[PDB]
């Protein structure tokens, strides 16, 4: 059994030993050491070299890796600093799979053309304030891209999804800080069915009125994101914010695996009601704005030299 | 300014009193006070009687549904039809006291499974908080499912149907034909029912498995995406309540889509604020912190149910 | 196994077949049904008839109370009293429906103010969530108390007295005189108060203020000590309601001190576990938790199990 | 006005830059950032020079920022135990409150570990053996019996923060809390001594050796005049209320906070400027004691 011990100031500052001590420091310290354990293991996963064999599995579908990680995170991630955090992931391809709510998507292109600040014609995201200017700015920059979208449809028998318009908006901000700009760049899929449920949607629907028939597919978006978990080696899942994917996705019948690796962070609470098998997940009950920068310095930033 | 005051048992026990007095009790008890009293204007806006030979905007709304002095959106998370509070949604949807239905994943056949077998209270079984739902009851539902996914593709070819989530619901409803379902009433009233994440949990696993046996559905979500804003475009007065989480997020007003705020807007859930979980302004809504398995069959009983006669 | 099923609004507005049908309602609602069962079954335990040597209890616990076949213990945060929920609790201790209280800081003088001014709902002003208690509350609490802290220190000096929290709530208790007082109801009914934290709030920044004009006063926590364990070591049998928080902590069986287990606990609070907040002794029963407000639960409680029972308690 | 922006990882791994960054993060991070800000400024604060025994009756020299760490009992069964220690170790802080609990969780580790869980004693998800709280009576007794002689014989006036004292002492182990406050005159209050398992052997302990008098009104006392002849007063509070952030209070000379952080989990709702940190102290007060007190450690 491991006994309970923090930290020791008395040894100065060293960061490193700070950080894996929240292993044995108890309460959500421990469960954020845990989730570093598990974050961990899915890395040195990702990074085993497949087989001739494996490589072959792997081909029938960006290339496949040992592990396929999902990351899964809600809008206000997106409108927080974390952007960051989740941008630096896509950038260098340490995640494969990105599935957000509704807001996700169109608060991180907002930020290429204005900023939003910290608070305490605003909308206001708890402690965050985005100027109404922004989605006026983004609303000019759009229109005139859903007119693109709606001529390849009607000309060049495009099937739009949720994934192909995310994948032809982040081509089109074509800013290097911005999330959707890098997942198309490096060919990691987005999956979002709530794309039009907020901002977006207010202006696709504005949109159709001039421009009427565009046609978004969810069934097309779920045979993608099924085909990534089906045809993954192995399956990691870090999902922030709120249950964006619920844990179990062991199905015999779907030839899906369970997840081997899976990270909750969030604050919701179960007393509401709120093939390899489901592993059992680590859930960190915190702020993920605290937590997953730390997880992040100590798991995938520590590998940055594999992924360059 | 209002004494704060319980209900007085030396009364003995008048549960319409007892009900009343959670007003003036103080933290949630005043909440829930409070959202009796804006569900109960929110239903004596409703049954005003709107302005003779109205401009129905049937055309601009592409719905039978005919337009009431206020327009009542029922948002509401698939846990909470997995609960008893399915029956208390069932009972909303069937007297046409609501207009509109949102739910999330889950939140369709959860409903449509109870019609072929029960779910059971706990403490091959999925659990759902408290709930047990045996593996079974999913394996009867596909069994139930298939052929109509497989009607559902022909009619795309046969009667030119553009499938979106509201439409596929409603017709599992009807296919249901069973009065102890929400949709099955939905249907039946021309209550239409938006879900864009419809396919995230087990029907998306059968509707993915169906594909390759039988592809070409298609579900698109831009013609539901019309659909849910003239309901709230052409609304006289729009009226939400909104139960287990953010399913419908308060702000709605839009100058530029001629879309009003809500006059009125109950949320009832426990989700917490501090991780960030012309026109008519969005009214400032009524939270009340509390699981809405014990919360909404009281407020349905001191609002909804009083006016029965009326529907 | 039981099915889920909700209430059926197409049977009318039953309020009776409502509130039994959140037990099958599920997540809190049936935590609700299973408290009301678990509340009941107390009650039915303490109704049962008893025999036992008055005197002989008496002379152990220090205490005129008679024993029943199950002693209640009932806690409850501060907030709680400043809440409606004060009308509830000052119910039960008015019938005698309850053994002991205890509370926490604020939970005494919350009461007591409460017969001078109002409370008032918001959304100079001290503010409990959605509660206001104006300043000058305090301030007609405060000249009400003085006098009565005087006569203390001079009980303590010429007769004798060894003041404690419980007996100090009794006393402000009989001052208060007013049968809308929690605390004047425990004193007459001779039910106990525990508060150690009694003087943490405004009623503490009193005593201080007090003990410069009239030094002196002595509470001490250790007698009071005794008095809750020897209610619960001379008990048949013991229930707890415990309201808002961790008043008391459920596991009280204790094999060393006598001091069975209850047989019924049921918490009513919004707390979480996730930041860490030999056939002769009863265990610790599983208690039931209700994840709620009790604002909203305790009065429903309350509807369908003591106020059912009011006869008996008559 | 700031911009929201997260640390870039493109830039490496800089501790100080990413802990930084939490200010312009947004949500809790954000509060975390002003936290640091709050606690560095109670520093600054207490290291400048001053230009009181007899009124407080405390050995222990004013500063010029008397601060307040409280903390509820479930943070001394963790390890920020140790994050405390440290504190009071080196006369960071001048005044401890705690809660049931607070102060045997403490003792027991001095005679026995407490365990990671996921006859035992379960704290969330730590584990302390029944037998820690068997070493902890067969130690405390003996201690018991001097107390009760010296109250009968030499005059005593027991109180809460006078048994904390006596118990530290008594523990005379350097990776104990109560050691260290009652080495550094850093007084230790706690109404609810008695309310836990401590209490259960001070009960035990006056059947056979009667009369013990723990009074709360000298306490009162004493926590009082720490804040009334404060020149400037700083409160960080864990784990929950343990001291509600108005003291403010006229007519008692007692000035309000001029800093005040709170970190805790807890609602508002059910009715349970500082800065609040809504998270487990767990993870947040290490970070927060790195970034501030550790950075200052050569001027105490
Ligand atoms: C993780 C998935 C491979 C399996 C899992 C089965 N429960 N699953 C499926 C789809 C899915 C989707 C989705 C559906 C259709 C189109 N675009 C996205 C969105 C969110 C979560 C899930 C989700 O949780
Ligand atoms: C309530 C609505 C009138 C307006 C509001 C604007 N934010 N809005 C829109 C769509 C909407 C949808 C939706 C979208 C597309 C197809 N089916 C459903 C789903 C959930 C919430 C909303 C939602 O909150
Ligand atoms: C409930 C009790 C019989 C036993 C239990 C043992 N853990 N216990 C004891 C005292 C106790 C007190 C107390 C202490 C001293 C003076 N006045 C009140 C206050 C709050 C809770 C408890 C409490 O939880
Ligand atoms: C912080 C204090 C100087 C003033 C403040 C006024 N509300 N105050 C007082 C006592 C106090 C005590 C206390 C009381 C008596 C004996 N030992 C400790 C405990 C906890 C909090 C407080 C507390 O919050």
């Amino acid at each position: 059994s491991t006994q309970v011990r923090g930290y020791d100031f008395n040894r100065g500052v060293n960061y490193r030993a700070l950080l894996e001590a929240f292993g044995t420091t108890g309460f959500q310290a421990t469960n954020f050491g845990r989730a570093v354990q598990q974050v961990n293991a899915m890395i040195e996963k990702k990074l085993e070299p497949l087989s001739q064999d494996e490589d072959q599995h792997a081909d029938l579908t960006r290339p496949l890796t040992s592990c396929t990680i999902f990351l899964g995170y809600t809008s206000n991630l997106i409108s927080s600093g974390i952007r960051e955090t989740i941008r630096y992931l896509v950038q260098h391809n340490m995640v494969d799979v990105l599935v957000t709510t509704a807001g996700g998507v169109e608060e991180d292109l907002i930020k290429c053309l204005a900023p939003t600040y910290l608070g305490e014609g605003i909308n206001r995201i708890g402690n965050l304030l985005v100027p109404n200017e922004n989605y006026c700015k983004f609303e000019d920059w759009l229109m005139p891209i859903l007119d693109q979208m709606v001529m390849e449809q009607n000309t060049e028998g495009v099937k739009w999804t949720p994934s192909k318009m995310i994948a032809r908006l982040g081509k089109e901000i074509n800013n290097p800080e911005s999330v959707y700009y890098w997942a198309q760049k490096n060919h990691i899929p987005v999956f979002s069915p709530a794309l039009t449920d907020g901002s977006l949607g207010d202006m696709i629907f504005f949109h159709s009125y001039k421009n009427p028939g565009l046609v978004l597919d969810i069934v097309e978006d779920l045979r993608l994101i099924n085909t990534q978990a089906i045809f993954a080696k192995c399956t990691g899942m870090i999902i922030l914010g709120g249950g964006v994917v619920k844990h179990h996705i062991a199905n015999a019948n779907l030839m899906r695996n369970g997840a081997d690796y899976a990270v909750y962070i969030n604050t919701a609470q179960e007393f509401d009601g709120s093939i390899r098998v489901d592993a059992q997940p680590v859930k960190v009950y915190a702020d993920a704005s605290l937590v997953f920068p730390l997880l992040v310095a100590e798991t995938f930033a520590q590998k940055m030299d594999a992924f360059m």
